[PDB]
């Protein structure tokens, strides 16, 4: 209705339409280039988070379905 958080769709489809294209894109080009270099070297996302997004101890929801939670 009124609230239109672009962030909620940016988390799904992202859509870099105008979101950083006028000026940010000039370096996205370089980022694209160097990506090939760094990816060949190793990982660029040094995040040692285990599990998916939860360890699932008391999480006994045996749904196993693509349930639309919030994201």
């Amino acid at each position: 209705m009124v609230l239109r958080q672009l962030s909620r769709k940016a988390s799904v489809k992202v859509s870099k339409t105008w979101s950083g294209t006028k000026k940010r894109a000039q370096r996205i080009l370089i980022f694209l280039l160097e990506f090939l270099l760094d990816f060949c070297t190793g990982e660029d996302s040094v995040d040692g988070k285990k599990r998916q997004r939860h360890s699932g101890l008391t999480e006994q929801t045996y749904s196993a379905l693509p349930e639309p939670k919030a994201t």
